[PDB]
């Protein structure tokens, strides 16, 4: 169960909660100013493709909010 | 001179405020302007995200 396509995996699947390079819950919270939440209702997990898709979105989203508003050089 | 990877060629101020947090200036110093591939790589990450918001809090309903 991928948390953000809501598909089903083998080991096609990367957690996300720690009991620092990148860390999901934070990253996603910032980018899109809305949390991530801990039900039983709701899986620990998120699908290879969603996670990559996701800091692909990150990468540029940062790239464009350092130039958006600066003069280039 | 585009607005977001800084290079030169030849809706989106509110979608960019909505989506990140943060507005466009209109300095007369900054461009108004923006790439085909900026844009499209910008409105590719606004439906992708809307999309993982709608479904990241939801048990598959
Ligand atoms: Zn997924
Ligand atoms: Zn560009």
């Amino acid at each position: 169960h991928c948390r953000l396509c809501h598909g089903k995996f083998s080991s096609r699947s990367l957690r996300s909660i720690s009991d620092g390079e990148r860390v999901f819950v934070r990253d996603f919270q910032r980018l899109l100013g809305v949390a991530v939440h801990q039900d039983p209702a709701l899986s620990q997990f998120v699908c290879r493709n969603c996670h990559a898709q996701f800091y692909q979105c990150h990468s540029l989203l940062e790239s464009f909010l350092q130039r958006v508003n600066v003069s280039p050089m």
